[PDB]
């Protein structure tokens, strides 16, 4: 029984990391009544979740996660919380393949993947085969439902409440490969710093949390709020498209469509035949990701990302993964 | 769909009286999922319920309650919100006050139970599922009757499960005392916190009460005998607040421990020997103080005389004779 923890939440008091871990462990095991779960999520929502509580909940999910043979070499994740409802095109997947073509190791993780399916990539690839793909192709994809079997237990309540809760930010924090690096986008500017603070608690070494003009990614249409973890310290700052030596395009230039149309958009992009605005947005995101690997000149990183995209080399890497 | 209202609550925003009415009307009809109901209750709990929200909610609950042949003569209810953390003073007070000429139509819900009014009454052989007609007859003849919430508020079946699972006080604790189906013009209502005294008083005015007193004393939901009591009195559409002490009733102070209860069976015995004039002085004093304030709502302004009369009634044992009488109906 976690009544003492619930009563504490009802008093608008924050849980310790240990208490949060205890409570969420019970949740992802399906031990709470719908009423208790809803009460917990809403009480935390109205007060405002703290970094230690976020790390505690993420820790509980990671403790129950399916195994993954973690490599010793440097590697990163690139993912966003999702959040806007305008159906803008996915940017993280293209960025992963472009970065991988450069030699950066990307063990991408995400929950409902639609784009990757559209390209013949198997979402239920074994952890061993994904690790082999990471070794050989510098990229793999870990589908959340395959690794966090207990994540399902909160879905009904989350759908019934139809409001954002802590679960909306936990997905990007529970990569089963436990990467030392990560570029993570969030749906609001106020979540950037606390999430970066949670990543520190979770043991990440180099990471950047971002939000720009309403989007959970490095923005091409507005300034981007960043919180960068490095050498044990977190630095807050903003970036502008000009800092990458890139033109600033409208959010409307990134508009997506049906699943088939998005598939074609991404294919054209990675083949070096995409829209200029799409290529710039990917270039900006790959650029910041590479900063986590020690490449500090963002303008330089963006220019070379644009060259990698033009080469079309990233699309054959998609084909290569699909063959695994 | 009432999502817009839920989202407003989730933003820590207060609902208007009409928004609250619409939401609780849905709740008592089972239109909300356990998750939605729980979310609504906790969001209001953390923010602090406003009078307009309370009035709107109580209004929706009353709008769906079973009818009751309402008399035109003066009568009232005496009960508390609970959720304060003791023996039940309101039940003894109802029978003692009825013996002092006042009319009391007591309404209570399930505590499954333990030491709530309904639990104690049933123990005395009083039928909780008495017909509306029979209760009215008892109010006429014996100056007292009991209305069981589950009987008059059939929609609670949609709220009790979640309330039990949450195991924490919510707006339902403050709504309970406000949904008497006989809708009496007067009432003495105890609340679990001082900050709730004014808003509840304001809500009573909206519900149409003519003379009422909302009280809180030393952490208890009633007129205290171990500490000062905060009061908000509604009269002539106007509210006024002041403090009372045991001395204002011409009574001695007692420690809160003096009102400590025991097992369900022991609480029943405590109440029985009290009404029989063979009880604890501290308990008699507490009942006397609560009865005294209740009688003030009926026009008896001398609290000291009121209390004296209540004490005499208790020692006479006639109040338990009244319990026996109701147990025969």
């Amino acid at each position: 029984t976690h009544q003492p923890i619930l009563e504490k939440l009802f008093k608008s008091q924050s849980m310790t990391q240990e208490e949060s871990h205890q409570l969420f462990a019970a949740i992802v095991r399906g031990e709470l009544e719908d009423s208790q779960l809803a009460a917990a999520l809403i009480s935390m929502k109205m007060r405002g979740e703290r970094p230690e509580e976020i790390a505690g909940a993420a820790s509980a999910l990671l403790a129950d996660a399916q195994p993954f043979p973690r490599p010793d070499y440097d590697f990163a994740d690139i993912v966003g919380t999702g959040g806007d409802g305008t159906n803008s095109i996915n940017i993280s997947t293209a960025s992963a393949f472009v970065a991988a073509s450069c030699g950066a190791k990307v063990a991408k993780h995400g929950n409902r993947c639609d784009l990757l399916q559209a390209f013949g990539i198997r979402l239920d690839m074994s952890a061993e085969d994904s690790r082999q793909a990471l070794d050989d192709l510098n990229v793999c994809f870990l589908f959340a439902p395959q690794y966090h079997t207990g994540f399902r237990h909160a879905m009904p309540v989350r759908q019934q409440l139809k409001t954002r809760t802590i679960f909306n930010v936990l997905g990007p924090l529970i990569n089963p490969a436990r990467p030392p690096k990560a570029l993570i986008g969030v749906y609001s500017p106020e979540l950037v710093l606390p999430i970066a603070q949670a990543l520190k608690v979770l043991g990440y070494k180099n990471a950047a949390v971002v939000h720009g003009g309403g989007m959970d990614e490095v923005a091409i249409h507005t300034p981007t709020q960043v919180a960068e973890l490095n050498n044990g310290e977190i630095e807050s700052y903003q970036l502008s498209p000009q800092d990458f030596g890139l033109q600033s395009y409208s959010l409307n230039a990134l508009q997506g469509g049906t699943p088939e149309e998005n598939r074609d958009i991404l294919a054209r992009l990675l083949q070096g035949k995409g829209d200029a605005a799409h290529a710039r947005q990917v270039a900006a995101n790959v650029a910041l990701l590479l900063k986590l690997f020690g490449q500090d000149n963002l303008r330089h990183n963006a220019q070379l990302a644009l060259e990698t995209i033009r080469s079309g080399t990233a699309f054959e890497r998609v084909t290569a993964l699909a063959a695994r």
